[PDB]
């Protein structure tokens, strides 16, 4: 079917941000993205089953012949909103192209509960996720921008604990450093009509309630990043964050992981929700799904 010349649909991300409300009361720029990110399309013969992890909510997804693979998966929203629900676009796909079941946590958000919150529930849900899944060798970690943090800072607070680390980590335009300070916050700021300067900035503040930025639980691009699992990064070229993508994969680099990033030509922040009309977010998807299933293998 038909899809957006890349670029025209940047320029239609530059004027919904135009138009973006100026100061929008956090409990109804939720709300509004759930109204929103309604309208989206959910893959086909994706049953969405209501449940739990570690007494944390979620939305296990799967097919009715899907496999033993199991996807723990972070949403993204600065670490103050998004939820299950809202991804659905992007995680019925993600558990659709790759025959696994697919648990999306809804981690608690700030400022309810700022840090150490969320990733305490994502640590909790893999630790039950592993009872259930019986090995931790069928079990992959994702999430896109903050839900990309947390994918890699629960999986070091899981080390800490003592968990077996996950066959792999999968992040989409990973949000991983909380100091908003390098090349690419600066150098690509116009370009990201998602990832905005002003709001990272609360995103960040909000998030981190006192508690120091550089906290390698908080901003893993300052952990020490030994020991963790493969990891899979995509990344668009219209990102403010793109920088962190890069970061992280020359640190858990350095680090001693193993590491894989792509960067997509003209893609804007977490562009796998856009499947609807830009043809990238399907080839990434894809992709991240060919390399998820050829680890639980």
């Amino acid at each position: 079917d038909t899809k957006m010349d890349p670029r025209d649909f940047l320029q239609l991300l530059k004027i919904n941000a135009e138009k973006a409300e100026k100061n929008l009361p956090l409990d109804q720029k939720r709300a509004g993205m759930e109204a929103l990110c309604e309208r989206f399309p959910r893959a086909e013969g994706v049953e969405l089953t209501l449940t739990d992890l570690g007494g944390v909510p979620c939305i296990r997804q799967a097919t009715d012949g899907a496999g033993a693979a199991h996807i723990l998966y972070f949403h993204g929203g600065g670490y103050i909103s998004g939820s299950p629900s809202t991804h659905l676009v992007l995680t019925t796909q993600l558990a659709k192209q790759s025959s696994a079941t697919l648990w999306s946590l809804d981690y608690r958000l700030a400022p309810e509960n700022p840090f150490p919150a969320a990733v305490d529930d994502c640590v909790a849900a893999y630790r039950a996720l592993l009872k259930t899944a019986g090995s931790a060798d069928r079990i992959i970690i994702a999430g896109d921008s903050a839900g990309g943090g947390l994918t890699t800072a629960s999986m070091l607070k899981a080390k800490e604990d003592g968990l077996p680390m996950p066959a792999g980590l999968v992040m989409l335009s990973p949000f991983v450093d909380l100091t908003l300070s390098r090349w690419s916050n600066s150098n690509l700021a116009d370009r990201d009509f998602l990832a905005e300067p002003d709001t990272l900035g609360e995103m960040s503040e909000l998030y981190v309630g006192g508690e120091d930025r550089k906290n390698p639980l908080i901003s893993p691009v300052y952990a020490d990043l030994s020991g963790l699992p493969e990891m899979l990064i995509h990344v668009g070229s219209e990102e403010a964050l793109l920088s962190d993508s890069t970061t992280l994969a020359e640190r858990a680099g350095a680090a001693g992981v193993s590491v894989e990033l792509k960067i997509w030509p003209d893609m804007p922040h977490v562009f796998q929700m856009y499947g609807k009309f830009v043809n990238a977010a399907d080839i990434s998807i894809k992709e991240i799904c060919h390399w998820i299933s050829a680890r639980i293998s």
